[PDB]
């Protein structure tokens, strides 16, 4: 019943591969559906064409900022920001899908794939997903990355929907 949403990656332009989300409906339903939705583009907005724009190997990938392309922007499906569902999930290894935020119940629609773990940000990031297939996509997004985060190539979504 959870549901499993689909990015295909590409590098300058040409494809890398598929990666694929489980979404924990049933342990956080507002913060999943706010990902899935804009995965869909359903509402009219959502995440195909935008990039990852910082992307910190043995860290992390960062993206979902299609309105400002450089961590500052993004909105939710709710409004421009929403709250911390709650902190059930934790940041237990590589492949959990956590939202980025600017504080306490600031939820809009930036992301971020561990490519660690990372437990330190327990109880302050609310945990929504997990990569089902593809992890060794992202491991190859990493490479692109930087220690300061920079990409040295552009890294986009370049297609994104609900497989089930």
């Amino acid at each position: 019943v959870n549901p499993t949403v689909f990015f295909d990656i590409a590098v300058d332009g040409e494809p890398l591969g598929r990666v694929s989300f489980e979404l924990f409906a049933d342990k956080v339903p507002k913060t999943a559906e706010n990902f899935r939705a804009l995965s869909t583009g359903e509402k009219g907005f959502g995440y195909k064409g935008s990039c990852f724009h910082r992307i910190i190997p043995g860290f992390m990938c960062q993206g979902g900022d299609f309105t400002r392309h450089n961590g500052t922007g993004g909105k939710s499906i709710y409004g421009e920001k929403f709250e911390d569902e709650n902190f059930i999930l934790k940041h237990t290894g590589p492949g959990i899908l956590s939202m980025a935020n600017a504080g306490p119940n600031t939820n809009g629609s930036q992301f971020f794939i561990c490519t660690a773990k990372t437990e330190w940000l327990d109880g302050k990031h609310v945990v929504f997903g997990k990569v089902k297939e593809g992890m060794n996509i992202v491991e190859a997004m990493e490479r692109f990355g930087s220690r300061n985060g920079k990409t040295s190539k552009k890294i986009t979504i370049a297609d994104c929907g609900q497989l089930e």
